[PDB]
């Protein structure tokens, strides 16, 4: 039955991944953003120039008003709405129907995207970061409590218009190769993890380990980029510039503002370095590494044109879609860990390969967590 959930994700580049859901009685079909960076389930419930359709509470016989307002601010965009509950199902997910908390979006600012094919968002993180507070039970918590669906889900995000898979309730072993490597979920709010080492083309950045998790490090499918804290970002860019010095770039490009183009099929992948992120492992003094290629952090946008998808953050490391793409990522809530493996959809490069490798020995990993 996991075969039914394979390829249930769609999306546009830089605009997130969505899954089809239905809410209310009779079922109203909506495309819902899959976001591990938040914990609120919300849908457009009023007309908007960017919305093809929206949740119509008056047409649902099972809708219940909670008579409470709610607003959620994201790093990009924000909305406010009215809380309520209704029946929810996932056509290409588990064959169950649950009553869940739903935020009916009545007002928003730069949240919905022009010509987007999604009209809502599914926050898959924990209750501690839910708005208005942690008493508003997130959807996946409701799903697990009301059904027998195991407390686990997997995301397979595939690059280029994009596609992928959200496996609800388990692991689909046909969707990845090699072994799964697990890092602990440090605390249950965001999906927080700990980065213990960073290498660019085999060379250690040699920064204090805390800098990598300054504030925090989270896994966020709702974010496009790999986002790095200021000090780490600057060190990374300086290194990537040095490796690709054979060409000079507009510099708007390194800030993600300007595109860069080459004649079709002539992109010089070889001049851009591979990046290895070492994550805390499951046993003492043990870590593992995930390696990403330039094909991942150079997002495609008639030449072949790209935008630099590594950007700066003031709120810690964000491992976004560029990082997740090419990998099978298991959000094992039951065992408080996140697993990584090479995806069945991986970008092919003739000379280099994205990888998940271990074990490695890394001493004093606890000192890497920010406090
Ligand atoms: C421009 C800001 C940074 N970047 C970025 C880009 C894009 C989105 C996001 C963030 C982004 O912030 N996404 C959120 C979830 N992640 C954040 C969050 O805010 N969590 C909420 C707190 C718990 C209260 C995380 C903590 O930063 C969901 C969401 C919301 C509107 C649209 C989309 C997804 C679809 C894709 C659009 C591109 S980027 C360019 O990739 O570096």
């Amino acid at each position: 039955s996991f075969v039914e959930m394979v390829d249930n994700l769609r999306g546009k580049s830089g605009q997130g991944y969505y899954v089809e859901m239905t809410v209310g009685s009779p079922p109203q079909t909506l495309n819902i953003l899959v976001d591990t960076g938040s914990s609120n389930f919300a849908v457009g419930a009023a007309p908007h120039p960017f919305l093809h359709r929206y949740y119509q509470r008056q047409l649902s016989s099972t809708y219940r008003d909670l008579r409470k307002g709610v607003y959620v601010p994201y790093t990009q965009g924000k909305w406010e709405g009215e809380l309520g509950t209704d029946l929810v199902s996932i056509p290409h997910g588990p064959n169950v129907t649950v009553r869940a908390n739903i935020a009916a979006i009545t007002e928003s600012d730069k949240f919905f995207i022009n010509g987007s094919n999604w009209e809502g968002i599914l926050g898959l993180a924990y209750a501690e970061i839910a708005r208005p507070d942690d008493s508003l039970e997130p959807f996946f918590d409701s799903l697990v409590k009301q059904t027998h669906v195991p407390n686990l889900f997997s995301l397979q995000l595939c690059g280029a218009s994009v596609g992928g898979s959200m496996i609800i309730g388990g692991i689909d072993h046909s969707l990845y190769t090699g072994s799964l490597w697990y890092t602990p979920i440090r605390r249950e709010w965001y999906y927080e993890v700990i980065i213990v080492r960073v290498e660019i083309n085999g060379q250690d950045l040699k920064m204090d380990c805390k800098e990598y998790n300054y504030d925090k490090s989270i896994v966020d499918s709702g974010t496009t980029n790999l986002r790095l804290p200021k000090k780490v970002f600057e060190a990374a860019v300086k290194s990537i510039k040095a490796a690709s010095s054979t060409e000079k770039f507009p510099d708007g490009f390194w800030l993600g503002e300007q595109l860069v183009c080459w004649q079709a099929g002539t992109t010089p992948w070889n001049i851009f370095p591979v990046i290895s992120l070492y994550l805390m492992g499951e046993v003492t003094n043990q870590s593992f590494r995930i390696t990403i290629l330039p094909q991942q952090y150079l997002r495609p946008v008639q030449d072949d044109c790209y935008k630099f998808a590594i950007s700066q953050s003031s709120t810690g490391t964000v491992m976004g879609a560029v990082i997740m793409e090419g990998f099978y990522v298991v959000f094992d809530r039951a065992r408080k860990r996140i697993g990584f493996a090479v995806s069945a959809c991986h970008v092919h490069d003739e000379f280099r390969t994205a990888a998940v490798e271990g074990p490695f020995v890394t001493l004093d990993m606890e000192d890497c967590g920010y406090n």
